[PDB]
């Protein structure tokens, strides 16, 4: 067919759209319907689409995905495993990130410098542990995963999976772009098929434009308001209708990405003229032309069902700003200010940060420059402390050049690394005590408590960078900048002026300094070297197989109330210097999650001692008994992040099972791979039947079966018992990962030994 390499790097690797049109084609013929843009994409990268069974929202799809992407504190814990599988390179395009440890401190090369210092050993793990397997290395300071993606690795069409929640943030480039746990990777990495539950599709039809102060970011503030986050549970959404190209393809990411936020398997826009425009501008112009050639695979047909429509007219929206806790409690920047004063919720805000891989585009960088020229041109800088992160080197490079870095340092910014930082906590904030309640607003996408800073009284809103900027030249959340007036230094009243500002460089981009390191495919003789004695890496020692008997008389560890995010299972902060040990991170198992029987954080009975303690340290003194434990949540258990560290800390720890009303996808996925039991109750009011004081028994594993769920005896301590059932979403494959102990461990047997 033509021969258009995949990127820049891989020149011999081409794109393969003659397969995605053959497979679209034998699956057409075979439902007789039109296709969703989603289905297109998915089911043409079907291993068998022959002879898959497909049914939306029932049957897993046996698929191949085109490469996997990593990022550097989920990196270790994948290259670890793929270390005991014992296998010598990857099967597919694959490469690691360097974008979670650089803490944001005295601002950009100075933290870059330190973080490269302080996290040698493990920049150094990862770089040998690529050049030996194959995978592409981009340094510490080129630049958060998923802008790094889009700028080179996204294209129409791409099945890609990556370690990270936010890799639907490629969405905005046409592709489907999945977040994945480490050892979904790892199978990936090993050339066998990934399993995926047949998706949902939600529709979501923009009519309109967007005018003045409305942004991309503002569509999916409005959408997650809509519905919330567990409104996009095992669906893709699929924007479409005329509105779209009224948005520029990093806008398009930008709402792809914070689809994440609403728990969406992944989110896409179709291939048209922005997204052309974007690739020629990133050195792509043979992969559009490409997509041009196949345009008809790459946007819906014409009629197709999706599952629920949401329709947005563009030209009504006006800015959002969401939170404090949540992302989905979504308020008009206009009304925010009254809902804080009632609410109680601090009106000053004491830092304004912009970027993330959300929205630090170079259009996100413009339009955020283009405020703050106002503020200076009547002698303001910023009331609020205010910082700027860069997503990516060829981004810091580019504004640098065309003016917009020094605007935003003259309003009173700092610039930080090209990294994640403030977002996950990498940040050593020392203006407010802990548990000084106060008040800050981000362009990020997030807001879960403790997250930013690890205080629990921070009350983080989400919202556009240009509004960022306005609110923190104002220092207050009682302003609307489409409304009110600041004074100047000269003393006269003014408005700001909506932001305008060009989506792309009028000149090239400007790549900045050299940040790849390419794999040796030639010689590859690394010696991976893990001390024995590191607090930062350890080799894994493999779980135990299924005894072949059932669980009987488990102990709950904890049962938890309402929320139970990934950050309340396994924080991350401080704890992402030991995500390649797990020993060490085990030391932050459920700590954030509220224990029901006493509404607090951290503090569970030991039911041998009676007394109350810490989580993790409860659990392995359970561990060193003998006792075996479970774990009861509420609705929603695993939102958020994909971090399998989540998984596999309860499993060291000495965990069997988890019981809960429901669970998010990725942390489902993860609990099944490592060999853990994700149940879910038949009847949801049976969590009011459980006390922590409660002995269970699962009951029928021996003929565990799709579809049929397990009986669990509820033992009273008082002698009574009540049996109830438990649905789990097990297929054969997945119930062969829990006889063996874990979905590496069943690779490694059928290795011949
Ligand atoms: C840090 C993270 O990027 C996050 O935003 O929570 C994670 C991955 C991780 O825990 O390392 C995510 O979204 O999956
Ligand atoms: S959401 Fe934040 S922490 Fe996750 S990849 Fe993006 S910038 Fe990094």
């Amino acid at each position: 067919r033509a021969k258009v390499a995949m990127s820049h790097f891989e020149p011999h690797e081409y794109i393969r759209y003659d397969l995605l049109e053959k497979n679209i084609d034998i699956v057409r013929k075979r439902l007789n319907r039109p296709l969703t843009l989603s289905e297109k994409i998915v089911y043409g990268h079907l291993d068998d689409p022959a002879n898959q069974e497909i049914e939306r929202g029932k049957t897993y799809l046996r698929l191949r995905p085109d490469r996997v992407a990593m990022q550097d504190a989920t990196a270790q814990m994948a290259m670890l495993q793929f270390i005991s599988s014992g296998l010598p390179k990857v099967a597919v395009p694959s490469t690691i990130h360097c974008d979670h440890l650089i803490e944001a401190q005295l601002g950009g090369e100075k933290d870059l410098r330190r973080a490269k210092d302080i996290n040698q050993e493990v920049y150094n793990f990862l770089a040998t542990a690529g050049a030996k397997y194959g995978v592409g290395f981009w340094r510490p300071g080129s630049g958060i995963i998923h802008q790094i993606i889009l700028e080179n690795y996204a294209y129409p069409g791409v099945l890609l999976i990556g370690t990270d929640s936010h890799t639907p943030n490629g969405g905005g480039l046409g592709g489907i772009c999945i977040g994945v746990g480490g050892a979904d990777a790892v199978d990936v990495m090993a050339g066998i098929p990934w399993e995926l539950k047949c998706p949902k599709v939600i529709g979501v039809k923009l009519t309109g434009s967007l005018s003045g102060w409305t942004s991309p970011k503002d569509v999916i503030l409005k959408v997650a308001g809509i519905l919330t986050v567990k409104g996009g549970t095992g669906a893709i959404v699929e924007y479409h209708g005329p509105g779209v190209d009224s948005i520029s393809c990093t806008g398009m990411a930008t709402i792809c990405n914070m689809g994440a936020e609403i728990g969406a398997t992944t989110s896409v826009f179709p291939y048209n003229h922005r997204m052309k425009k974007y690739l020629s501008k990133t050195g792509r112009a043979d992969i559009a032309n490409l997509a041009d050639e196949f345009k008809d695979h790459l946007v819906p047909d014409s009629g197709c069902h999706y599952d629920q429509l949401i329709e947005i007219n563009l030209s009504e929206l006006k800015p959002h700003i969401n939170g404090p806790f949540t992302p989905d409690l979504a308020h008009p920047v206009a009304e925010v200010g009254s809902v804080a004063e009632k609410e109680g919720w601090p009106l000053d805000i004491r830092v304004g940060l912009i970027g993330s891989c959300t929205n630090s585009s170079y259009e996100d960088m413009g339009r955020s420059a283009a405020v703050a020229k106002q503020a200076l041109a009547h002698g303001l800088k910023c009331k609020s402390q205010f910082t700027i992160t860069p997503g990516s080197e060829q981004i810091r490079a580019t504004i640098e050049r065309d003016g917009y870095a020094q605007v935003l340092r003259d309003v009173g910014g700092i610039v930080l690394a090209n990294a994640c930082g403030p977002c996950i906590g990498q940040w050593d904030r020392k203006d407010i005590k802990k548990g000084e309640k106060n008040t800050i607003v981000t362009s990020y996408n997030r807001n879960f408590t403790g997250r930013n800073d690890a205080n629990p009284e921070t009350h983080a809103f989400v919202t556009s960078p240009e509004i960022v900027t306005a609110l923190a030249i104002a220092g207050t959340l009682k302003f609307n900048p489409e409304t009110d007036f600041l004074t100047g230094k000269d003393g006269k009243k003014f408005k700001l002026e909506a932001p305008d500002a060009d989506e792309l460089p009028r000149a090239e981009f400007d790549p900045g300094q050299d940040t790849y390191q390419h794999p040796p495919k030639d010689s590859s003789g690394q010696r991976v070297d893990v001390s024995p004695t590191s607090q930062r890496l350890q080799l894994l020692e493999p779980f135990d197989k299924w005894d072949g008997k059932d669980l009987e008389d488990l102990q709950i560890l904890i049962k938890v109330k309402g929320k139970c995010t990934t950050d309340h299972i396994s924080a991350a902060g401080p704890w992402l210097k030991f995500r390649g040990h797990l020993d060490n991170i085990s030391n932050n198992l459920l700590i954030g999650a509220i224990n029901s029987e006493n509404r607090k954080a951290n503090s569970v009975r030991n039911a041998v001692t009676q007394e109350f303690g810490p989580v993790p340290d409860t659990a392995r003194y359970y561990k060193q008994h003998g006792i075996r434990w479970v774990v009861i949540g509420d609705e929603n258990y695993g939102e958020g992040s994909s971090r399998e560290h989540s998984a596999l800390e309860p499993r060291f720890l000495g965990g069997r099972a988890i019981i809960t009303k429901s669970f998010a996808r990725i942390h489902e996925t993860n609990l099944k791979k490592q060999g853990l039991l994700p149940l879910t109750f038949a009847d949801p009011a049976d969590y009011n039947k459980i006390h922590p004081v409660d002995k269970l028994t699962i009951q029928g594993l021996k003929d565990f079966a799709p579809g049929k769920p397990l009986t669990c005896i509820i033992k009273h301590p008082n002698g009574t018992q009540e049996t109830i059932l438990l649905n789990h979403t097990f297929n054969e494959t997945q119930i062969e990962w829990f006889r063996a102990g874990s979905a590496l461990n069943r690779m490694k047997e059928l290795q011949q030994k």
